[PDB]
């Protein structure tokens, strides 16, 4: 609940932290260590991970991110992506989840396993989260008191009747829908003379320390920066919005929107700020409203398509976190792939670099990895496009083709670099 307490660590028990870091994890570790539980701690990003062993400094964790450790930390995408692979992973008695909310795939399908693992009577968990899954609340408390005022956000660049925008005079963090979206705004702003720094999923784990290393006014980000990315900022612009991926026909995935976020989003967005005691009177304005978007979200089908192939117990499938579990309409153990075909997923995902549902269709389509035909040989709807032109790649042949994708999912070329990374996969360089 609010506090921490060693009954928690019993197995069978679940507990969701909210709303860290602190001394309150590392008692959390001296409480398991002292009771000889194999513990595993899983943060978000590898920034958490590095924050993590400072406040650890002493303890014995191995981090996987003496050489005798009873403690193990790693990104919750690792967990997840060790657990699929032929690699064994201990049945750890303690669980602990920081930023327990997060919507990856990988993450969603971690709280499964894990929340499975504690009702089989396995384990103990903790889920460590402002904004647990299934909330409501788009304003819980803070530190310090927060201005909250809602105004239209400029989503595209502007000249005039948003003086507010740029008038300020701190540090503003601004949650935007998508990359392109933050390039935009980050232009406008650089070119009224403001000092930008921008975030996003691929970027954040190396462009996050320009926050601590240079000057800046604004962070544009997308909703990458909700899982305890620390800003010393006093104001956050939240757009309110997102994309959301979806699975149209079962065939194809689109990013639908821009959308209002969840309450839980939108809390999240807003507890960049209100965070020092000492500080009242951080502002938070935001452009919209909220809704429940994450029901129909691909994350949470793509999370059962990693569940249904992580193996727990002969003949049982690990359902999702309960309080999540009707966000996908799916039947457990549909994407269930025998030996050779999850090798194939698990590759196309990693080395691959493509999203879950993409290389589920790959995979169980009984193409190898490096098979790259299906590149190649979608419908005429499906080609993508670069520059307004239809995109060209040249094959591991040395033939000049057109990127046209037998299974068209946007997130492989929603931006420069998406498509960049999807047009060497076609062309058999990774």
């Amino acid at each position: 609940v609010e506090c921490f307490e060693p009954s928690m660590l019993k197995k069978k028990q679940l507990t969701v932290l909210d709303l860290k870091t602190r001394r309150v994890l590392p008692e959390i570790v001296r409480e398991a260590i002292k009771k000889r539980l194999r513990t595993v701690i899983l943060a978000p990003t590898r920034v958490v991970a590095a924050e993590m062993e400072e406040a650890l400094r002493g303890l014995p964790v191995r981090y996987m991110t003496s050489g005798t450790e009873i403690v193990d930390l790693m990104c919750h995408a690792t967990f997840t992506s060790r657990l699929l692979q032929p690699i064994r992973v201990p049945n750890y008695n303690l669980n602990i989840m920081d930023e327990a909310h997060f919507t990856d795939p990988s993450s969603i399908a971690a709280r499964g396993y894990i929340s499975t693992r504690v009702e089989m009577g396995e384990a103990a968990a903790i889920f460590m989260t402002a904004t647990p899954p299934g909330t409501r609340d788009a304003f819980p408390d803070s530190n310090s008191p927060i201005m909250d005022t809602e105004v239209e956000v400029p989503e595209r660049a502007w000249s005039s009747g948003f003086d507010w925008v740029t008038d300020h005079s701190g540090k503003t963090v601004w949650f935007v829908p998508s990359v392109r979206n933050g390039n935009e705004i980050a232009a406008c702003l650089t070119k009224a003379g403001k000092r930008v720094i921008q975030l996003s999923r691929k970027t954040f784990e190396t462009e996050f320390q320009k926050t601590k290393n240079q000057e800046w006014d604004f962070v544009i980000t997308t909703d990458i920066s909700e899982m305890g990315a620390n800003f010393k900022a006093d104001r956050v612009i939240d757009s309110r919005r997102c994309l959301k991926p979806v699975i149209l026909d079962g065939e194809r995935v689109i990013l639908a929107g821009p959308m209002p976020v969840t309450h839980a989003s939108a809390a999240q967005r807003r507890g960049r700020i209100g965070r020092n005691p000492n500080k009242p009177g951080d502002e938070y304005m935001y452009g919209g409203g909220c809704a429940e978007t994450d029901e129909g979200h691909a994350h949470w089908l793509e999370a059962r398509m990693l569940l249904d192939n992580i193996y727990l117990q002969d003949g049982l499938i690990a359902s999702l976190y309960r309080p999540e579990a009707d966000k996908v309409a799916a039947i457990e153990g549909e994407f269930k792939l025998r030996t050779e075909q999850r090798k194939t997923f698990v590759e196309l995902m990693k080395r691959g670099d493509l999203p879950v549902w993409l290389a589920y269709q790959v995979a169980s389509a009984g193409i190898t990895y490096t098979d790259r035909r299906w590149c190649f040989d979608g419908t005429t709807n499906n080609t993508i496009m670069e520059d307004s032109v239809p995109a060209e790649v040249w094959t591991k042949y040395g033939e000049k083709r057109v990127l046209k994708p037998r299974w068209m999912d946007a997130r492989v070329c929603s931006d420069h670099a998406a498509l960049k990374s999807f047009k060497e996969f076609a062309a058999g360089k990774r």
